[PDB]
């Protein structure tokens, strides 16, 4: 249930009009004292950071509505230092913040227009992690009683790794909402997030998710699929 999987799980909501794009938190992530060597902390790559140990920090911005182009490219000038930018305007989130240094999660569900294989390309400086399917991600219609309990990654991209960079291929029904959930970390200095996908269906890339992200309101019986 909770395995990654090329076929992975979705949901069918009763709902007329679902929300536009996915719900987005803010955190901060401190560097170490000064004269540590490194500058950063190890802690954005413990395995509980991205479960729990990010919410040992400070909740600085929850939103709604993040969709669009969600990629980034944040060129800090100096190493080691917090330096304040600005996410794009897709993240709908104008105030500054650390860009340098800070964590980011996104949820809720994707919507294909196509049925097929979908391969999804993502690459971070200096983390993204995703998840993708329900239970994978979180149970259909049930993310506040399950948002902890994400199964191992579908896809995911370390900068220091052999190549920073990750696939992903799934099989999707069209029309039908899979629970994803996106996992952001800058340590310092630059960051950077890309998350685009192909089908079989044609060559062109897809970096705009206007018509894909979607927010599903939570019921007590849940809205899985099958
Ligand atoms: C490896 C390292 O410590 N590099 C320093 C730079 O910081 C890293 O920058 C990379 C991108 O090149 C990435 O964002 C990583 O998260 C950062 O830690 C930077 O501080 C630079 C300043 O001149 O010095 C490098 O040594
Ligand atoms: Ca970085």
């Amino acid at each position: 249930s909770k395995d990654p999987t090329t076929f992975p799980l979705g949901c069918s909501p009763d709902i007329t009009t679902p929300k536009k794009g996915l719900s987005m938190e803010l955190y901060s992530y401190d560097f170490r004292k000064k004269g540590s060597y490194p500058c950063w902390d190890a802690a954005y790559l413990d395995p509980n950071y991205p479960r729990t140990g990010y919410k040992s920090h400070r909740l600085l911005a929850k939103v709604d509505g993040v969709t669009g182009n969600i990629n980034f490219y944040y060129h800090a000038t100096k190493g080691c230092t917090p330096q304040l930018g600005h996410l794009p305007a897709s993240y709908n989130y104008p105030k500054p913040l650390t860009m340098t240094n800070f964590t980011m999660l996104l949820y809720g569900y994707f919507r294909p227009k196509v049925t097929g294989f979908h391969t999804f390309t993502i690459s971070a400086d200096d983390l993204l992690f995703v998840n993708f399917g329900a239970g994978n991600a979180f149970d259909c219609c049930r993310r506040d009683s399950s948002a902890d309990h994400f199964g191992n990654y579908q896809a995911y991209a370390i900068w220091g790794s052999k190549t920073a960079k990750d696939e992903l291929t799934v099989h999707l029904d069209a029309g039908v909402y899979y629970p994803i959930r996106l996992f952001y970390n800058n340590r310092e200095y630059d960051g950077a997030l890309s998350f685009t996908f192909k089908t079989e269906s044609n060559e062109n890339t897809v970096s705009d998710f206007s018509e894909y992200f979607f927010s599903l309101d939570d019921t007590e019986e849940g809205c899985p699929g099958l």
